[PDB]
């Protein structure tokens, strides 16, 4: 699609059989997630970092769906205070800013 | 231009006869810029929230070109990590995310 941001960029996002609303994130590097049970091996990142970084679980290659575009990539879930799409995945969806 | 998101995507802001670099932050709602000195009236605004906020100057009709792109847009000036343009400037500057 082509998102303006007039508004909050947020989409759809479907991973971990779950529909969530994130936010595309372009100042985002990483794509966090909140509340999702993602299977399988991970492994502890810390991001942030301003006033203390917050531990959150890499999963890799994970395969999300972002505006019915089916991609695979790293999710951090942990604590965010809201779900974020970041760069990451973002390139994955071959998501461009364009003006 | 068209910005891939393999890297930040930062851009070369023009303001207050400064060039600064400035990072294309959809996740943003406003544009944070510090130490740029601008001309005439602001009002406080209250920026960020989580933990306190930031107290920054909400500077309006602020004159501003990124990527060369000449548009008028409210600026925030305070402290912020990284130079921000918010979704405010990019939609002044006709810029969306395209995937
Ligand atoms: C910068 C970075 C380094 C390593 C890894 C990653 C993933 C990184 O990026 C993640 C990151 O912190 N990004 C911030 C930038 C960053 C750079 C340097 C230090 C710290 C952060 C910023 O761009 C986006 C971030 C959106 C956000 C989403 C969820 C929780 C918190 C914030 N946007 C905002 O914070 C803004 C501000 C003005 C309040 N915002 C979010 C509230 C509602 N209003 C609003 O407009």
């Amino acid at each position: 699609p082509q998102i303006t941001l007039w508004q909050r960029p947020i989409v759809t996002i479907k991973i971990g059989g779950q529909l969530k609303e994130a936010l595309l994130n372009t100042g985002a590097d990483d794509t966090v997630l909140e509340e999702v049970n993602l299977p399988g091996r991970w492994k502890p990142k810390l991001i942030g970092g301003i006033g203390g970084f917050v531990k959150v679980r890499q999963y890799d290659q994970v395969p999300i769906e972002i505006c019915g575009h089916k991609v695979i990539g790293t999710v951090l879930v942990g604590p965010t205070p809201t779900n974020v799409i970041g760069r990451n995945l973002m390139t994955q969806i071959g998501c461009t800013l364009n003006f």
